[PDB]
C-alpha cells in the first residue's frame, strides 16, 4: 500500500502532479550547489540498488555477464548512471539522457578576505556565469560547497559539505534611489555588486587556529562557521569552494497554481526529471532479461562551454560506455557500430513564451506552461536535432501519449548553445536537443509550470521504455 | 501568568535587554499586515487591547473626552490613523509631544480595470506602480495580492468593506526576459508594457446570472472576483468596489552571519510606524490619565511617497485636527493652540539611509549612519528636513539622559536628497520639528534592511522621548 | 606564464590575487572556464609545496576584467584528468621584451623537480 502510494507520486502513474513538483521544491532547497545535487543523486541512486563504481579503478571485476544497475561521478561534480541489461549487445546502442548541473551562482574567491569597510564586514566573490546583476541585487543568500580538512595528526585530505539554510549569510544591497545616478545600473562587478556578510562588534584568533593554510585567506568568523558547520577545527580547514545561493524555497504559484517558483531551474529541472525517470523505469527493469543499455549522464561546466574534465567535452559518457562494455562481454567491442544506433537526448531548458515580451519569440515555435516536452530547433548548429531525431521524439510521443512543443529562435534573434552539439560529435550518435521550458532563465529565481516537472517524468520514462522501439521504424 | 506577563513587557517594551524578541514582531507585523489597511488595522486592534477608546471623526467629541483625559484615537480614510493620550492636568503651555511616521510604502496596485484578453494563454493583470516600482528589483518576485474590498450583501443597502491578502500565496510574478534573446532583455523596462504580473494560464467554468449583476463584473477577470470573493466570504454579485496591492510574499528574516540584520519588504516606513506605536503602547501602561500633565501621540500617515497632498496624507491635517477636537473637548473652554503648538516637539520619524560600504562616494564622511547604533538625525541646510540646532540639541540631550547613542545623516554637498513629511508639519503647526529614523539599507527595494537590534533600539528611544522630552526641553526656556 | 603585478597598472590586478618576482610559482585561478584548476588542485600543489618547501602564489582576474585561456581546459577534457593552471609569473606579456624576477627560473625548476619526486605520493592523501 506504502509502496504503491510512492510509485504512483514520485512515477505519476495516478495522475498525481502535485506530489513530484513539492519533491522538486524540497530538492533543489536542500541541495543548493553543484555537489550537494550530485550527492543527493548518489544517495538516490544507492537506495534504488545501483552499484558506484570508482574512475580510479578498472571495471573489469566489478561488472560481469549479467551487466547491471551501476553508477559513477568524476570531480564530485559530473555523474553518470546506467542499467546493462545481461542481452546488450553492440547494435541494439545505447540511450542517453544528458544534462546539466552547474548553475549560474557566485563563487567565493580563492581569498575572500576583505577589510572592514566602515564596520561592515564584505567577502571577495566571483560570478559563475552571468550572476552579480540586479536580479541579484536584494536577495537572501546563503553559504555552501565543498570543504577540504585534514584531522589533526592525520596525513589524509577529506571533503565535507557544508550549507547555511535557512540562514541569509549575506545580501547584496542595493543603493537607494534616493541618491540619483549613482543608483542607476548597471553596477560593476567587481567595486559595486559585493556581498555584505556582516558587521561586528568588539575573540582574536588562536595560536591553533593560525595554524590553518586558510588563515588570512578568509576572515575567521567565516572560517569558524564553516568549521563549525562541517564538525572540524579551523586548523584543520586546508581549501574550500563555496557558492552563494537564493536560500527563498521554491512554491507553487499563480492564482489557479499553474506555475512553480525556484531558483537554479536551468538545468536542475530536466537533471531531476531525468533522473527520477530512470529510477522508476530501473524499478520494473530486470537486468538479467533486459537487452538494453540506459544512461542519464549529469555534467558540470555547461554553463561556461563544457571544456573542463566534469563537462561535456570531458567524455564521461563515452568512457562510462567503452569502460562498461569492454568489462561485460570481456572482448573486442565494436563503439562505432555501438554509437550509430544510439539515441542522444540532451536535455536542457528552453524558453516558455513571455507574454510581455513577444517580440523576441517565434510565431508556431514557443512552447507554453504545462503542455509537454519542448523540442529545441535549429538550421545553425546551436541544437544537434535534426529531421530524423524530430519524428522520432514525435512518434515517440504519440505512442506514449505525450504532447510535444517547438522551440526556435527568430530569424533576427539570437541562440544560445547546448552540449548536445558536442555529444552529437564527440559520439558520433543522433543527437536531440530538448527540454523542460521555463520562464526568466538564468534569474536567481525562475519559473515553470507545475505539471511540467511530472510531464518531463513522464516524457523520459516513456524514452526509456520506447526509444529503440521507435526508432527501428526508421531502419 | 503573572511572571508571563512581566516577560512580555520585557519582550515588547526591551527592559530585559532582549532585541531578538520585538525583531521577530516586526518581521510577522510586516508578514501579516501587507498594505496600508492591514498595517492600520493591525494598530486599531493593537490600540484596543490597550485600552485606548476609538472616536469616529464623523462626530464631535465633546461628549467622549472629559476632564480626566485618557487614552484614544481615530482613523482617517482606513490608512491614515491618530493616537494619543491626554492628561487631567494637561495645560496648553505643556504642549504636545508628537511622533509622526508613514504607513504607506512602494507598492503596485490594481488599475480600476485589470482585465486584459489573454495573450497565447497566458492571464495577466493590469496594475500602476504606486511610487517607484516596476523596476528590476520587482523582476521575479513571489508577488501575493491584497487590501481593501467594498461589498454590499444581498437585501441590504450597506456598503461595507473586508480586507484580504493571498499569504502566502504569490497569484502572480513579473517575469524576466532571459539574457539569451541579447538585447530586448536589457533594462530598464516599459512600466505600462513589459512589467506586467503574469496570474495564471487557465485550460478548459463561464460566469453565471447572478455574477453577471455584479458592478466589477468586465472589470476584472472572473478567476480574480471568484477569488477575492472567496477570502472575503462574500459573493462575487455582492462586490462593489476594491483597491489591491501586489507585494512581496517573502517573509522577513534575520540575517547576516553574526546575525547582524534584519531583512523585510516595505521598511520604508512601516519601520519607524511599528517603532513609534510600541514605544507609545509602553509608556502609555505606565501612565495614569488622571495624574498626568501630558499629551502625547503618535500619528501615522498615507501617501507620503506621492508627496503628502491628500486628505489622508500629512498635509491633510489629521494630528493639528486631533489636537485641537480634543483640548476643545477636554477644556470646554478656549484653548490657544498657537501657544500649544509653539510649546511642542514633534518628531518626524521617517527611515533615512545606512552607510551602503559599496558605495561610499555618495555617503557624506562623519554624516552617516550604522547598524545597531541608535536612532539618526536627519539634517539637512536646505529644507529636505525640518531639523535645527535646538532639535539636534534637545535629541541628543535625550539620548545623554536616557543612554542612547544618536547618530547623523547628512547629504554630501555633490548630492542630493529625500524629503520627508518634517518641514510640512512644522509649518502647519509652527512647532518645532526634529526629523530623525532607524537608518536602512536598499531604501525603495522590494526587499530592504536594516541592524537586528535597531527595532528595539527604535523602541527604546521614542519611549525615552515619550518619558522625558518636556523635561529635556524646559532646560532650553 | 601568468602575469607579476605591475605596479604602474594597480587597477587590473585583484588584491590577494596577485603574484610577485623571486617568491614561487603562481596558480592561474578563474571559475569561468579560462583555466583547468579546481579546488582540489589547488589543495594538491599547495600540500605538495608545504612539502617541498616550496612557495604558491595566486592569480586571478577582477571580475570588471578580461581573461586569456591556456591549453589546460583542452588537455583535462581530452584525458579527463585533473588539470592545473599555473606557472612563473612575468611582467610585460607579448611584448618583444619581457621581464621576470632573476629568482623566478631557478625557483621554478626546483618546484618542477618536487612535482616528479612527490606529485603521486601527495595525491595519494586525497583518495
Ligand atoms: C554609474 As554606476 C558604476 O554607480 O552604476
Ligand atoms: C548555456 As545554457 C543553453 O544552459 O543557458
Ligand atoms: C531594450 As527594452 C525597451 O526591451 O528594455
Ligand atoms: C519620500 As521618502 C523620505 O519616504 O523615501
Ligand atoms: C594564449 As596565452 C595564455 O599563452 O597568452
Ligand atoms: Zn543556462
Ligand atoms: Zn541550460
Ligand atoms: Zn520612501
Ligand atoms: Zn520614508
Amino acid at each position: 500500500k506504502e509502496k504503491k502510494e510512492n510509485e504512483n507520486s514520485w512515477c505519476i502513474l495516478e495522475h498525481n502532479y502535485e506530489d513530484i513538483a513539492q519533491e522538486f521544491i524540497d530538492f533543489i532547497y536542500k541541495n543548493p550547489t553543484t555537489y550537494h545535487v550530485v550527492s543527493f543523486f548518489a544517495e538516490l541512486l544507492d537506495k534504488h540498488n545501483f552499484k558506484y563504481l570508482s574512475e580510479k579503478s578498472n571495471w573489469q571485476d566489478s561488472i560481469g555477464e549479467d551487466g547491471g544497475k551501476f553508477y559513477t561521478i568524476r570531480n564530485g561534480t559530473n555523474l553518470s548512471a546506467f542499467i546493462l541489461g545481461k542481452n546488450w549487445r553492440a547494435e541494439k546502442g545505447v540511450g542517453v539522457i544528458g544534462s546539466h548541473v552547474d548553475a549560474l551562482t557566485v563563487k567565493l574567491k580563492p581569498v575572500s578576505f576583505k577589510d572592514t569597510a566602515e564596520g561592515y564586514g564584505r567577502i571577495a566573490v566571483a560570478p559563475y556565469g552571468g550572476t552579480l546583476n540586479e536580479l541579484w541585487l536584494d536577495r537572501d543568500l546563503g553559504i555552501g560547497g565543498r570543504l577540504l580538512y585534514k584531522k589533526k595528526g592525520t596525513n589524509e585530505i577529506k571533503s565535507a559539505l557544508v550549507d547555511s539554510t535557512p540562514l541569509p549569510v549575506c545580501r547584496i544591497p542595493s543603493l537607494a534611489p534616493h541618491f540619483g545616478k549613482p543608483a542607476e545600473g548597471p553596477f560593476d562587478k567587481e567595486d559595486q555588486t559585493i556581498p555584505v556578510i556582516g558587521f561586528p562588534t568588539p575573540e582574536p584568533p588562536t595560536d591553533d587556529e593560525k595554524k590553518s593554510p586558510l588563515f588570512g585567506k578568509h576572515c575567521i568568523h567565516l572560517l569558524r562557521y564553516v568549521a563549525k558547520l562541517a564538525g572540524v577545527e579551523v586548523s584543520e580547514l586546508i581549501q574550500m569552494d563555496l557558492d552563494l545561493f537564493d536560500v527563498q524555497k521554491g512554491t507553487i504559484g499563480g492564482i489557479g497554481k499553474h506555475f512553480l517558483f525556484a531558483p537554479r531551474l536551468d538545468d536542475r529541472l530536466c537533471s531531476f526529471a531525468a533522473m527520477i525517470a530512470l529510477i522508476c523505469y530501473a524499478k520494473d527493469v530486470n537486468t538479467e532479461e533486459s537487452d538494453l543499455f540506459s544512461t542519464v549522464t549529469l555534467y558540470d561546466n555547461e554553463e561556461i562551454g563544457s571544456l573542463t574534465r566534469q563537462g561535456a567535452k570531458g567524455g564521461l559518457l563515452e568512457s562510462v560506455v567503452e569502460r562498461s562494455s569492454s568489462a561485460f562481454t570481456k572482448k573486442p567491442v565494436d563503439l562505432h557500430t555501438v554509437w550509430a544506433n544510439s539515441i542522444i537526448l540532451s536535455a536542457d531548458v528552453n524558453h516558455l513564451y513571455n507574454p510581455n515580451f513577444p517580440e523576441v519569440y517565434l510565431k508556431n515555435h514557443f512552447p507554453v506552461p504545462n503542455v509537454g516536452i519542448t523540442l529545441s530547433l535549429d538550421p545553425n548548429g546551436h541544437m544537434a536535432t535534426d529531421v530524423v531525431g524530430t519524428a522520432l521524439v514525435e512518434e515517440l510521443a504519440r505512442r506514449n501519449g505525450d504532447k510535444v512543443q517547438y522551440f526556435q529562435i527568430k530569424n533576427n534573434s539570437r541562440s544560445g548553445g547546448t552540449i548536445g552539439p558536442s555529444l552529437a560529435s564527440q559520439t558520433g550518435a543522433r543527437t536531440i536537443d530538448l527540454g523542460i521550458a521555463q520562464l526568466s532563465m538564468h534569474s536567481i529565481r525562475a519559473a515553470t509550470g507545475s505539471k511540467d516537472v511530472g510531464l518531463g517524468v513522464k516524457f523520459f520514462n516513456g524514452f526509456f521504455k520506447h526509444w529503440r522501439s521507435v526508432y527501428d521504424e526508421f531502419g
